[PDB]
């Protein structure tokens, strides 16, 4: 499939059909890849600059009992190095209900929490495994 | 309330959820969508349910839509075979991609769009 | 060499690994070291090791050491309790972290130390 | 002693052991042997190192044998190729399957049998 980015020893691929938070990982895992994790400023500039100005699920999401944010692509969640990159007043849990995130803005400031049945575009990466 | 059956205690929710709001729901609560790996847990699931229709941790996952369970058990085709209604799972309209538990039998599961909004039901293990 | 029992295949080594090194044996053959969810398997398990001492998939995990399935089968602490030898697990030396099937019998594991080498069992799914 | 570095801290061990050993020490201090994913916190552990030889979190993982993290950050192996001694991994034996830092430089990893006893570095994000 046509569609693949590359950046940095993985292909990101930018939807074109809008999908609710967990349908569209699904969408990512049938096509053997997973929500996006971003773990680098050179890894959002990817992100928002190939983003536009439309919005796109991530791999945010919270987990467990505390409900921290965690990526779904299990990299584990880095606070300290993730401040930076959301929207500032994000994550504000709008209505308590926002337990997802998505990438809104087009700055290095960019993350929004929003609600995991709301459909947007999403953002799928997968490595590349050279021989 | 939860329920206790061999080990593990199980949450029957009283409001609807999408498949995965209904996960994080069991998350928020140190528990997952419930997997199912016996007849008599079938059993209890199908009884308890009452005959209305609840989200269970049934999800596909890898490029082959192979169905999984959200707590990692191993999932079994040769074991679970026996327990969907009949012609399921359809995948009807292409966006079935979650299942639930739906009639009351042993064949009792049937697959659905993750995003329509069921009754689920979470699981716990009991750790003495 | 797989032995076929209910929907899974098993693999009863030859040779004589550590815990991790046999999982990583199984893992090489799309496998993990089995886990043990029945009375029925428990009863194949054992009774196909025949008196010989197999690890299995058992190992603890996180912070509070309790124990679970490699192949990440959630481990169900109450049912299991029947399958282990009397008095196991003891943590001998304190030290014994990792599990294996020992006796013939449906209370047939112990706890024994991941580093010391065993024959050892691994289970796939037929797929 | 936990020294910090950018997001996470990290244990140095003082006692050798087995990959998997040490990996459980980790484990019961919340932690996993260490990740590591770029320049900066690769100087960082070989510096910190001093020339002495630790077990990481490198494990080999599924049916292709591919390098992995136990920690189960995605391995990038593009961008890690940077970080292995030249001529490595050589699986001497056919038995090297777990890695450990081994030369002071960026070029640092070695793969070794997973039942040597090394020192061995845990890595764990700070969570407030
Ligand atoms: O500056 S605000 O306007 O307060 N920012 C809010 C967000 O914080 C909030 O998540 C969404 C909900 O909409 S949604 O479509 O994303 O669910 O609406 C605005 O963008
Ligand atoms: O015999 S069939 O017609 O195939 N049975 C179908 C199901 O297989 C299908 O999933 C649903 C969709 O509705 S939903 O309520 O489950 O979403 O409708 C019927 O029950
Ligand atoms: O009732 S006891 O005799 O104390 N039971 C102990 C076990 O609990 C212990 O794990 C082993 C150590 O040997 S090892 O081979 O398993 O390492 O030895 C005995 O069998
Ligand atoms: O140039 S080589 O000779 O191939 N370098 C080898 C390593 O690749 C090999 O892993 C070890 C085994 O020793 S061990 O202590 O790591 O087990 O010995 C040398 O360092
Ligand atoms: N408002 C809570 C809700 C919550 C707790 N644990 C969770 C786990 C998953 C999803 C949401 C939660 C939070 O932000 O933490
Ligand atoms: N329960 C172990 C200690 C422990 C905690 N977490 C662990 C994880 C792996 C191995 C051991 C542990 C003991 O007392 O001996
Ligand atoms: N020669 C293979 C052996 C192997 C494949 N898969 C594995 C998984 C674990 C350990 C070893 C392997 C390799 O090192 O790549
Ligand atoms: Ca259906
Ligand atoms: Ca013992
Ligand atoms: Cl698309
Ligand atoms: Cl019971
Ligand atoms: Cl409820
Ligand atoms: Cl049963
Ligand atoms: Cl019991
Ligand atoms: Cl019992
Ligand atoms: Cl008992
Ligand atoms: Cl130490
Ligand atoms: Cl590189
Ligand atoms: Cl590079
Ligand atoms: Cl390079
Ligand atoms: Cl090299
Ligand atoms: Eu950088
Ligand atoms: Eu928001
Ligand atoms: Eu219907
Ligand atoms: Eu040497
Ligand atoms: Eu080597």
């Amino acid at each position: 499939s046509q569609g693949w980015k590359y950046f940095k020893g993985n292909f990101y691929y930018f939807s074109l059909i809008p999908k609710t938070w967990y349908s569209a990982e699904q969408f990512c895992v049938s096509r053997n890849s997973h929500l996006t994790s971003v773990t680098s400023e050179s890894e959002q500039e990817f992100l928002y600059k190939t983003a536009g100005g439309l919005i796109y699920w991530i791999g945010l999401t919270k987990a467990g009992m505390e409900g921290d944010w965690s990526w779904v692509d299990d990299t584990p969640f880095n606070k300290v190095q993730s401040v930076r990159f959301w929207i500032p007043g994000e994550p504000n849990n709008a209505g308590n209900n926002e337990h997802c995130g998505n990438i809104k803005a087009p700055s290095l400031q960019a993350w929004n929490d929003a609600p995991c049945d709301k459909t947007f575009l999403f953002i799928c990466k997968r490595p590349y495994v050279p021989s």
